């Protein structure tokens, strides 16, 4: 009679070589790059010093910078990991080194003759792996067959790890400075991601399962099992209202760019990035309060903040279909995110082009164009998404950037008006290098790197998305200024941030053309 | 009482034409089509007004087969000038967009090095608002992305221009296709329907079943003092079929010529490449459109040249194609339109787009879609992909004209597919320059070498023994090679032995069968059982 539930507050932190998974680390070719180009740098310059990093991670100001949030005690543990890191990842290293050396010879060597010969001087790890090509102007591309690189022998479930603890979501560290070392009340269990095990464990969550049973599938020492049972309960997880019978259609704000939209047939999940901790005081949605069964999960582009591998493990069976965006098979920083998702253990993957509809009970939904807020890159994996739910209109656009009032032009007049805008203002986002640093062959000029931001929309371009839509109410939205987001998003902003600045002048245009407006702040159950 | 039910003329040829130029799939894309009309077509035609005589004496030479001359000759001075006046009318907006597309293209490539470009999109001209996304690729140069899903519903892209053209004439009288517009001639009536039309669908089922003279003539709004004339291209009697159905239990292939290829089980039926002929012809053996199944499970168009993706073949399949399957296509290269959207253009929703390595289950096995590389001028056009075909046990690679400049990306489909039992390869290894498809799209002319550098050319011999190796075949045939008589107006003239892509076939032939392999160079159609 060992039958048990997760408890509520229990994280399940996933890790790849003790670092939290985020969507570039679980896609081959990006994470290859960045064990070689972010995390082996990272990890030898800490080794250096360790005081370095905790002087740059005191300053609050530069938080998400290239410097570990970790203290001079866990100097032993870095210096294991990054030697642990060179010889698990030594296929890795040498697939990233070659890219990139292949990256800066075709822009040095290739003009616009034929490049057949290439192709017989390809590294190993290149080798039937790569296609050059040019453009209109003679600008060599590397196109990964993203396909068949997954097929290659090191890419497997070794480094795949979860760690669990039972510590507040504020208290984590941040996502790309800092691995999961060692740590009291944090136990690292081996086990890969889309492993059947895995299954077993996201079903603790919401249904009782066998405590002796789920600790011999994750092949648990029975000495640390003590220790283990100690993240699980055998109480059944508090739900607040999961499922909506209403003829209405119910909306949920979970927190940034985390919103649900229910009918009593359908429900809508976007961007899902949920908290395991319930705290009253601010009201949350949390994990649990998500209905049994997420008929579609909408990913509007492949950023940390909006695609949660912590979040999509345990929703996986869960989830009918994950709504996802074509990638840019010519550049290092678009892969696909099915395939990274069916690395995840996902099969219910639809790739939509741009306004692509699914008919829905009682509506239907498109995904829709969106621009900018990926440093200018030629990055495509990026979409917004027109809901309509019993004669309700939705649009989310996280973080796209209204660079163009006549795109949206041209939007509107197929799906035609919106009730309801979902914008993002996070219109001063981290330089093009913060992300896309280590996909970078050849280094950019520091004016080039600050003037591409992941920056969304002002004031100024969210007022022209509302004036093509017409909307009755706009809300700002995936603002990261909820508690469980500071080790993903960073800082909460103070009133006097642009961010801040620029929204609070976009709600109140809104209001003043008699629209209902407001920024979102804590989560939140609407009805309309 | 003038009950007239009546088929279409076996022979009779229906040739889509845009504002008179023979449709091939650059046509229908509009920004390929605009940039076309406006660097390409519009061009030549005023090259024709002046000086008609020039385009005779290219037309004259054999050599000179698809140079940027009309195939015309003088008498047809008049009619020429008439489109070249008329398309200026219609294609104002096509001509407007190309012109703003280009210029955009230069001037981002000249100015734009890095910074960020969100200035652009408040310079945009109007043609191009809403329509155009710019980006940087990793080194700084800017690219352009058409969102081509919102410029297939601007309002010039619509059904005006398009119509049919409907002759007798074998298809060895045909001119060439993008050379030579399809004026108003003798023998020749061209009708206006929208390809995505649905009467479009009425017509092709005329080809198999009979249909009332009077009531086809209705829908398709034929003057009654054009129907006598229009009565010409329709028979009473019933086509005939030679053995267009397969209820064997083994898998039956049959070669309609260059790269068309037809593979059959008794229960599911795989067409590749369709390009077929309307002329029968015994002395040849020829395998036309009517000997094609009644229906058509699956479609497989390799990649997006003319001579593998008929729209003329596909309009009349309207209908009797369950999936066509079309490969991805990258939207950051303007020679890259989606297969897709041109074939919803064209009337088919059942496009299934796939990726590399994506397979699909059939009865008794599965396809699945392959890498290939190069034949595109080493431009990053990424709709091109191969098949593998597993039927009842006996395995297919239908490659078109890939180029194996890498053995070990097919050792590595090898790993995954297994080993190919017979393997379909082209060796068109001195395919045509790069401007001679491309041309148009180019915001900056570029220089000859590497024009001649760069040319739509496959495997040689070397390259293609690569393939084999690294499969396994027992049997390899060398295939789209354009041999056959029809293929005229669009692979051009037949090889001589003498020349590169016969006598590296001729090669590639002795040393397969030197292995103890079957190896032939498909020529003339053939059925074959295995
Ligand atoms: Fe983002
Ligand atoms: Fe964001
Ligand atoms: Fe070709
Ligand atoms: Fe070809
Ligand atoms: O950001
Ligand atoms: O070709």
């Amino acid at each position: 009679s060992d039958n048990v539930f997760l408890r509520s507050h229990t994280k399940i932190e996933p890790l790849i070589m003790r670092w939290y998974a985020w969507a570039h680390l679980v896609s081959p070719a990006q994470h290859a790059l960045n064990i070689a180009f972010r995390h082996l740098p990272m990890l030898k310059s800490f080794v250096a010093s360790p005081a370095v990093h905790e002087a740059a991670s005191s300053n609050p100001e530069m938080l998400g910078g290239p410097f570990l949030e970790l203290k001079k005690s866990d100097a032993a543990a870095v210096k294991a990991l990054w030697q642990q890191t060179q010889q698990q990842a030594g296929r890795q290293i040498a697939f990233a080194e070659a890219l990139l050396e292949l990256d800066r010879r075709l822009q040095q060597s290739e003009t616009g003759l034929s490049l057949d010969h290439i192709y017989a001087e390809l590294p190993e790890p290149l080798q039937g792996l790569v296609e050059v090509s040019y453009d209109l102007h003679n600008h060599p591309s590397l196109r990964l067959i993203e396909e068949l690189l997954y097929l290659e022998d090191w890419v497997d479930g070794a480094g795949q790890e979860i760690a669990f603890s039972l510590d507040k979501e504020e208290e984590r560290a941040f996502f790309m400075n800092t691995p999961r070392v060692d740590a009291p009340g944090r136990m690292v269990v081996p086990l890969p991601f889309a492993d059947a095990r895995f299954d077993l464990l996201s079903a603790s969550r919401l249904s009782s399962v066998s405590f002796s049973q789920l600790a011999d599938a994750l092949e648990i020492p029975e000495d640390q099992r003590p220790a283990f049972r100690e993240y699980f309960t055998t109480s059944a997880p508090q739900r607040n209202e999961p499922e909506y019978e209403g003829d209405g259609v119910r909306v949920r704000y979970f927190g940034h760019a985390c919103v649900l939209v229910q009918t009593a047939e359908v429900s809508v999940l976007v961007d899902p990035f949920l908290t395991w901790d319930h705290q009253p005081e601010q009201g949350r949605l949390t994990f649990y309060d998500l209905p049994d069964h997420i008929d579609y999960v909408f990913l509007t582009h492949n950023h940390q903040d909006h695609f949660s591998c912590e979040a999509l493990l345990q929703l996986r069976g869960r989830i009918g279909h994950i709504l996802v965006p074509r990638n840019n098979g010519n550049n290092f920083a678009d892969p696909s995110m099915k395939l990274t998702l069916k690395r995840l253990g996902f099969d219910n993957v639809i790739v939509m082009d741009e306004m692509a509809d699914i008919t829905l009970p009682d509506g239907r939904l498109v995904s829709l164009p969106s621009y900018g807020e990926h440093s200018d890159l030629s990055i495509t994996s990026k979409h917004g998404l027109y809901l309509s739910l019993k004669g309700r209109s939705f649009m989310f656009l996280a973080d796209s950037d209204a660079k163009d009032r006549v795109l949206y032009r041209r939007i509107i007049k197929q799906v035609g008006k919106v009730d309801n805008l979902f914008i993002g203002m996070e219109c001063d986002g981290a330089p093009l290098t913060w992300l896309y640093g280590p996909y970078l062959s050849n280094p950019i000029g520091r004016r080039e790197d600050e003037s591409r931001r992941l920056s969304g929309s002002d004031c100024e371009r969210a007022w022209r998305i509302v004036e093509e839509c017409g909307c009755s109410q706009a809300l700002v939205y995936a603002m990261g200024q909820e508690s469980w987001f500071r080790f993903v998003v960073g800082l909460e902003y103070t009133p006097d941030k642009k961010q801040i600045v620029e929204s609070d002048k976009f709600v109140d245009r809104c209001r003043q053309a008699g629209m209902a407006a407001q920024r979102l702040h804590g989560c939140q159950t609407m009805l309309l």
